[PDB]
């Protein structure tokens, strides 16, 4: 194996306390802006999050926000509140392994070029060699485009690459399509429908995947 790609979102890093913290804002403002309850704000909001699921919008923050026309910027709030960006306990130390031993490592994010500031300020950035976001191909997961454009940029082929995310859809399916080896990581006990080739809790398991020789 030569490069190990990586999604963001549930699988290097969590944004749900920013979440926590911005959508009762975004009530707050939506109701205001359309004189209704703040409760019907949410449902309003929500229904348009969930009825544009497996879409190309559906990851990005701004285009929600756009849609209701308020004034919020998901780059200014991340900006803001750093700290509402967790990063997993397990990602520093495996991040800090596959670069040592030689791996190229690479980003494959569905959501836009604002998943690369969030990397920015948990200061992960620089531990890839590259980061492919939606807004860098036009394209979403399970798109092949997605995940071919990053490992032609990591200089490898599909059959030396190993893709670790948290969506079956999306990460599991994405890179089993294209050639690639699939490690699905379930931090939630779900249901993993017997898809990737490895299933994970935790990243400190792609120790016992992948071996500890040098590449
Ligand atoms: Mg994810």
């Amino acid at each position: 194996m030569k490069a190990v790609l990586f999604d963001i979102d549930g699988t290097i890093l969590t944004e749900e306390p920013l979440i926590m913290l911005f959508l009762p804002q975004v009530y707050d403002k939506l109701s205001r802006k359309l004189g209704i309850s703040k409760d019907e704000a949410r449902e309003r909001f929500l229904s348009e999050i969930l009825g544009r699921r497996d879409s190309y919008d559906w990851h990005d923050w701004n285009f929600f926000f756009k849609l209701f026309d308020l004034d919020l910027k998901y780059e200014e709030l991340l900006e803001r509140y750093p700290h509402k960006l967790q990063v997993y306990p397990d990602t520093i130390p495996t991040l800090e392994w596959l670069r040592d031993t030689g791996y190229k490592l690479g980003i494959v994010t569905s959501g836009p070029k604002y998943q690369r500031l969030k990397l920015k300020l948990t200061g992960l950035l620089d531990y890839f060699d590259v980061v492919i976001t939606r807004d860098d191909v036009n394209a979403i997961k399970p798109e092949p485009k997605i995940f071919l454009y990053t490992i032609e940029r990591l200089g490898v082929e599909p059959g030396e690459a190993v893709m670790v995310g948290d969506s079956l859809s999306q990460d599991v399916y994405g890179a089993k399509s294209v050639g690639m080896t699939a490690v699905w990581i379930n931090r939630n006990g779900d249901r993993g429908y017997n898809m990737a080739d490895y299933e994970i809790r935790t990243l400190y398991e792609l120790r016992k995947i992948l071996g500890g020789e040098r590449v």
